[PDB]
């Protein structure tokens, strides 16, 4: 609730434009006083859009301790263009990645799945919903180390409805703003992220995403597999079977999963990681 | 399903821009042959965007054979730009006209009313659901008759979703496809629709949008109101008091709201609109 009405400028150093998503672009800045540095996500405004709509995301963002969700720092509105501060993390996103690196092994992979599932464990605790995990949304640090990226405040600045909301009936406006989600549904997105570091795409990446919806609803439809088998562990293909439960009342919770075999065997740290980055400059 | 792969300037004649919405442009045109009146609703499209995932949208406003739907004759596809060919309404929408004529009055608004109840009753028979219904779709020819714009083509050419597609669990595919909607969440929009006629907004227009459906769903929420009450009949306010009720359990059908007195009462015919197209041309 902290929203700065001030030129981010005062406080930080722009240094390079990181790249662009559907909306904003991402900076990376310097702190002035501590020299620290950060990620700024900038999006852009109209008189048409209110920020105290906001506030309530923002608390969500701001109210969030744990080392697996990317640190909140403040926000700032100015001129028509809204700023999110964060701990920046300087290897990008997992796909910024293996863009470069190709598949991961399974190792890294159990690894940043088991540090997904610490960081889901703690949202799901605190009744949040990621709704977006995806390797794009896995921030990797210098360290190693594994942040999940914002939630909840890119996807409310959805100009997009079925609909038009002053129209709309009480039991379309809920559904609107819930999207009928539950916490068990970033479990099944996180199955989904271990094929997609596994194959560099997610299954079913080459169709149209309106089919790939439409045919989750068949009467028999099937979850996605890794596509070769003899490649991964049984512990691997149980996991990815696990967490692709169809049923959302039979799909396993984050503190759940972290039992599981994949995850909980030793030998898993960042150490795993600074190999993918060393192979990121080779 | 006989989307044609031609240009529909061999079979049409464009004459001028009525104007464009949110995606694509709209043109009156002339039909070479026949020398009719058209409208062809245009729509730009990407080598993203599949054309065989509208097939199903397509059949649905093919096969809709009331008076009260506007008629459709055709689709076209040609360079990346998709073309809906429609009976063409020389008075526009209801909102084009009411934003020159000033509120309507209670006899136009009830014949409104039973009109696009009737189109509805007709498209809840064929199990469908228009999602959209508001003075902006509701259009009116110069006979003074009424007819229900397109449906379930516009929101599915919704780039935007809370999450990605391809990472969404199926429960959540499920909703992003359907919406939570149900037929009888037409019957609320088309209360608002009737204090949008009455008043020239619908309740809360100047409030922003997500703030509206927040407010939708708090325990007490108090369905909207006529503002003047003295301005309108008994029966027209019960009219807006059991369209806008609250839980879509107790909220009637479009075939319940035909016997209702408001449309049911004698006297009520298209002269209504045309002294409204009257008030057009003062
Ligand atoms: C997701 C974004 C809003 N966000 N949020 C918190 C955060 C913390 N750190 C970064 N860091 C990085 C590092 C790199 C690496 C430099 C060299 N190339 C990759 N690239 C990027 N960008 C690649 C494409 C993008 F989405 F614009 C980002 N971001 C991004 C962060
Ligand atoms: C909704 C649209 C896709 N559609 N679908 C079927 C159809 C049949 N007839 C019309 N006719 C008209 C008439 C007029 C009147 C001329 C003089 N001004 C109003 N204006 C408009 N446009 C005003 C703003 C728009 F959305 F571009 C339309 N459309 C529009 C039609």
């Amino acid at each position: 609730p902290d929203i700065f009405n001030r030129d981010p400028r005062d406080h930080y150093d722009l240094l390079q434009r990181l790249g662009g998503g559907t909306y904003g672009e991402v900076f990376k800045a310097r702190d002035k006083v501590s020299g620290d540095l950060v990620a700024l996500k900038m999006v852009k405004m109209e008189p048409d859009d209110d920020v105290s709509t906001l506030q309530k995301e923002i608390l969500i963002l701001k109210t969030c301790r744990h080392a697996n969700i990317v640190a909140y720092h403040g926000s700032y509105l100015w001129l028509q263009k809204l700023w999110i501060c964060m701990e920046f993390c300087g290897a990008g996103s997992l796909q910024d990645i293996y863009q470069v690196t190709g598949s991961l092994s399974e190792l890294q992979i159990s690894y940043v799945c088991r540090e997904v599932l610490q960081g889901l464990a703690y949202l799901h605790s605190q009744k949040k919903i990621h709704r977006d995990i995806k390797g794009a949304n896995i921030l990797i640090n210098d360290a190693g180390e594994v942040r999940l990226a914002d939630f909840g405040i890119s996807a409310q600045i959805r100009l997009a409805f079925i609909g038009t909301p002053y129209w709309m009936a009480p039991e379309v406006a809920a559904v609107a703003l819930k999207g009928g989600y539950n916490e068990l549904c970033d479990i099944w997105s996180l199955g989904i992220t271990a094929i997609e570091l596994a194959e560099l795409q997610p299954p079913l990446f080459d169709v149209h995403p309106l089919r790939v919806l439409f045919l989750m609803t068949k009467s028999g439809y099937q979850p996605p597999r890794l596509k070769e088998k003899g490649k991964w562990s049984a512990a691997f293909h149980n996991f990815i079977k696990v967490t692709l439960t169809k049923s959302p009342k039979k799909r396993p919770s984050a503190t759940k999963m972290l039992s599981h075999q994949l995850v909980s065997q030793p030998g898993l740290n960042r150490g795993l990681i600074l190999d993918l980055l060393d192979k990121l400059k080779n």
